[PDB]
DNA sequence: GGTAGACCTGGACG
DNA sequence: CGTCCAGGTCTAC
């Protein structure tokens, strides 16, 4: 039907492809483990969420994945468009490379990679991260989905609507730094969380310099962009090392969460050796973090990202 | 300076 | 149904 979210089947015409195999990319592992918490499988095994201002729905089958774009007549995705997909799941780099590199070093990354191929990090935008990720504080993905979905319900531009489901962008920084989304927000359920949003859109704006002083933060080193993300209220270490992997380009980032303790220590029988501290602390976290980083290398963060996404998936 | 507590909430559990 | 818990951060002491 001309209606509803569309599927591979149903409307055979209006996908494209890309030249895609699951070794390189597994949507169900990448799509729903807290990389990005804008994708929901609307149909088994089609995923639907926006994708550089527009609304896409995209599915696989070996060796393709098959795009489709809700834009006015509808027609296939074009290969500009389709090229914004292939920047989004950052397809220049390959998966098989770094996988086979990461086995080599760490025996246990070698078994674990045998069951979960496909893991790669999205290329995310700044904005949607930053703010994202400031309500991942103390929150489970599942909750985290909500609390996302409500804020760009109620700030974001409206896109398009397919069944019973309407499309938002993400909220610009000049709406979240508006007058009272503080107490929308808690009304939405982000808890203490909306007071950090809130807190910082206007750091952004009214003292970093703006949109241009986060985006900058691309070009920037890891250690610089860390560092000024922490500057932001709400903005921790952890918060801004997925923030520096997933949206500015920082590979070697690595996220310290409680998942990734628990698998050092039962993985790996790892303990700090230099911090005080015997469970997570700031010494400790990144006294952990330089671990990975000296075991798996310059993309450290990627490593991470297929344990986190294999230990959840279990 | 390293570290317990407060700061919110829904889907869990014994 | 009281106590847990999940991709934490902030800060007084
Ligand atoms: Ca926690
Ligand atoms: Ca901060």
């Amino acid at each position: 039907s001309e209606f509803g979210h569309r599927t591979l089947a149903s409307t055979p015409a209006l996908w494209a492809s890309i030249p895609c195999p699951r070794s390189e990319l597994r949507l169900d592992l990448v799509l729903p483990s807290g990389q990005s918490f804008r994708w929901r499988e609307q149909s088994p095994a089609h995923w639907s969420g926006v994708l550089a201002d527009q609304v896409w729905t995209l599915t696989q089958t070996e060796e393709q994945l098959h795009c489709t774009v809700y834009r006015s007549q509808a027609s296939r995705p074009t290969p500009d468009e389709l090229e914004a997909v292939r920047k989004y799941f950052q397809l220049d780099v390959t998966l098989a490379q770094l996988y086979h590199h990461w086995g080599s070093v760490d025996s246990h990354f070698q078994e674990v990679a045998q069951k979960f191929q496909g893991v790669r990090l999205l290329r995310q935008d700044p904005i949607e991260c930053l703010f994202s990720f400031i309500c991942s504080s103390c929150n489970n993905i599942a909750r985290i989905t909500g609390m996302v979905e409500r804020l760009c319900q109620a700030f974001g531009p409206r896109l398009i609507q397919l069944d019973d489901v309407t499309y938002h962008g993400f909220p610009s920084l000049q709406a979240l730094a508006g007058p009272e989304v503080e107490a929308h927000l808690r009304k939405l359920g982000l808890g203490y969380r909306a007071r950090y949003v809130s807190a910082s859109a206007r750091a952004i704006l009214e003292e970093q310099g703006g949109l241009a002083w986060l985006q900058q933060l691309r070009e920037s080193s890891y250690e610089e962009a860390h560092k000024a993300l922490c500057i932001l209220p709400g903005v921790g270490t952890q918060v801004a090392d997925c923030i520096c992997l997933m949206a500015l380009d920082k590979p070697q980032a690595v996220p310290v969460d409680v998942a990734m303790w628990h698998i050092a220590q039962r993985d790996y029988s790892w303990h700090p050796t230099t911090s005080q501290a015997k469970g997570p602390s700031p010494q400790t976290n990144k006294e952990l973090g330089n671990f990975f980083r000296s075991l798996w290398g310059p993309y450290a963060g990627w490593a991470q990202a297929v344990l986190f996404s294999a230990d959840l998936r279990q």
